[PDB]
């Protein structure tokens, strides 16, 4: 249960399905190594990307394809993707919901960490 | 100026011009009395609301006019206005979508 | 199950809990009359406020009471509160689900509306 | 100026001074190059970072440090840094918590 995206759409008022998100982890060597993948669920929910035993510590990058979305919809956005980059467990298990919030030519997102 | 209002659009990545904004004040019996109004220019930025010596302290509304900007661009928004209320230089920030808005305060 | 509130806090990362809602419906003088309240519980959720029989076609406002909120934790807050305002249910009966994120000196606010 | 960021602090309600951004150009074998970096002034803002000449059509990121920001404040924040990446006036606005970002581009 330890990972989980919500993406929204701030143009539609709507969960943005579909969404790609690539998550890496930092190696060693300081390369980001691909971690975890999937797409939004009709209610722009992203579960299932790792467990409890595979989401080590270490610093991880989840990388939400904003501009696929956007062009899939027909509009040409801005950025090339909306990234969140963060040292997740390093003083034991959190869980972790990464919220975002999509529009063109913005958007924000937030971390939800619980024990 | 003591209170600036700063309004973006974050669909189109511009200023949001000729938007509407009004400005209340809370009088003694609880109700809002006009302040201040104006639209915002070119660069999306309202100045000459009030002087100084006007704006003393008190609980202030910003209401912003989202409705009637996105309706013009042939959007129908989720929001009727965007309101910021807060107690009182003071720069109110928005940055619009048709079914979000952000709003920040800048008290410099 | 038509009208629900989500509240996060920003500074925290974490549901914003015991945050007071009150819910106001413009009446035909135009003023807002009390039309529902409750309080986040420990989620930031706020549902069973109103009914589908209830929540008939009309301008809503949502004001979520930020300024006790921050109080509550030590930190005077800009804000007195965060007002939400929209016309519902005026092309039939919607599912609202009006999110906010807060910060002592800014705040966000989406709505999510299915069918 | 091509390129001016701005970054704001939602929790204090000020300018983000003093805060490092580092761009980087996308490179032909998809590396990123450096570009040109800064921190942010006492309004939160950072010009010079390029001109007209230089500033060609490309992808760019553009690091914003908020970890550093919010360890001198005493906070421990969630993010690393607050990276925005975007295909080439533009303006790159962020403005920050300790876990939440937003950013939007201003392109006049
Ligand atoms: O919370 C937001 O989405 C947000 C709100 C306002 C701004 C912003 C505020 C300013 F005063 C100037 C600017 F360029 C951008 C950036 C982001
Ligand atoms: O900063 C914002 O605009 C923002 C970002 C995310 C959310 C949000 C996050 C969630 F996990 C669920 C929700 F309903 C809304 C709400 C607002």
């Amino acid at each position: 249960c330890p990972l989980m995206v919500k993406v929204l759409d701030a143009v539609r008022g709507s969960p943005a399905i579909n969404v790609a998100v690539h998550v890496f982890r930092k190696a060693a060597d300081d390369t980001w190594e691909p971690f975890a993948s999937g797409k939004t669920s009709e209610s722009g929910e992203l579960h299932g990307l790792t467990t409890e035993e595979e989401f080590v510590e270490g610093i991880y990058k989840v990388e939400i394809d904003t501009k696929s979305y956007w062009k899939a919809l027909g509009i040409s956005p801005f950025h090339e993707h909306a990234e969140v980059v963060f040292t997740a467990n390093d003083s034991g298990p959190r869980r972790y919901t990464i919220a975002a919030l999509l529009s063109p030519y913005s958007y924000s997102t937030t971390a939800v960490v619980t024990n």
